[PDB]
């Protein structure tokens, strides 16, 4: 019933693997997000002094999609860079429509970001009428993919012995089943201090490097697996974490766009 946007400006992600170029690059924590001249994204780097070298170098507003970047973390404590859409608003998710992510990048192999790692869609969700005092800020994960460990193949899914939680359900867009996974975070760092909040992951089943993320198919199964995100969403973003280890993440593609169910494009980035 909803129709998938046929929308000519959409990059196929399947062969849009062309080595980009001309990045700009942050090399220290940001500060929360920092918007991007020309553009709707904004990023985030959070780059603990504490560990090695790493950066995030976005590719600009005018190719790969407009959201691609790279990043590279030597040694780092919990590396994260992101890029995507921020927007704290005071608005529900269902307030952005149809939310679509196309994707194409290489990275590091196996064992090469410490003993976790996510790659995929992230960010943030207020619910402060939640009767639930826990359950009133919301930290949220779409993973398609992850470096493995020593324990673990990069090609076999987490579970909950890397994202903590329980097993809620599950269910099968793009191409794979998503295990669908809640956690509590008790008295732990936030976007609002040290508190008790509640992480919704879903799980890609068969992880992969480039596809189309169906991100509102998510948002839409968790609620109705009573993990609601309530009425104030923070950002959504493409984002690469590293626990540990020595590597790289490279896209040559992040494309974001927004559709209605009609399947009309309400906002994308970017003669013969």
């Amino acid at each position: 019933q909803v129709v998938k946007p046929t929308d000519e400006r959409i990059i196929d992600p399947s062969t849009a693997n062309t080595q980009l170029t001309g990045g700009v690059c942050y090399n220290t924590t940001s500060g929360g997000n920092k918007p991007l001249a020309g553009s709707p994204y904004g990023y985030e780097t959070w780059i603990d002094t504490g560990g090695g070298v790493c950066s995030l170098c976005w590719y600009g507003a005018d190719q790969g999609g407009g959201a691609a970047f790279k990043a590279t973390w030597t040694n780092p404590h919990d590396f994260l860079g992101r890029l995507g859409y921020f927007w704290n608003e005071n608005k529900p998710y269902s307030h952005y429509e149809n939310i679509y992510c196309g994707f194409n990048y290489t990275r590091s192999g196996r064992k090469t970001a410490g003993d976790y790692s996510y790659i995929g869609i992230y960010g943030w969700s207020r619910n402060p009428s939640a009767s639930n005092s826990n359950e009133r800020l919301i930290e949220y994960y779409i993973v398609e993919d992850w470096f493995g460990n020593q324990w673990q193949a990069d090609t076999s899914p987490m579970g909950i012995n890397t994202t903590g939680g329980t097993v809620m359900g599950s269910f099968t867009v793009d191409g794979s089943s998503y295990q669908i996974i809640k956690n509590t975070r008790v008295n732990q760092p936030s976007i609002e201090g040290d508190k008790t909040f509640v992480q919704y992951f879903s799980i890609r089943q068969s992880p992969r490097k480039s596809g189309t993320i169906s991100i509102t198919e998510h948002f839409k199964k968790w609620e109705k697996l009573g993990m609601k995100l309530g009425d104030n969403m923070y950002e959504c973003k493409f984002l690469i974490e590293a626990g540990a280890g020595e590597g790289f993440f490279d896209a040559r593609l992040i494309q974001f766009y927004r559709a209605d169910n009609e399947g009309n494009i309400l906002q994308i980035t970017p003669h013969h």
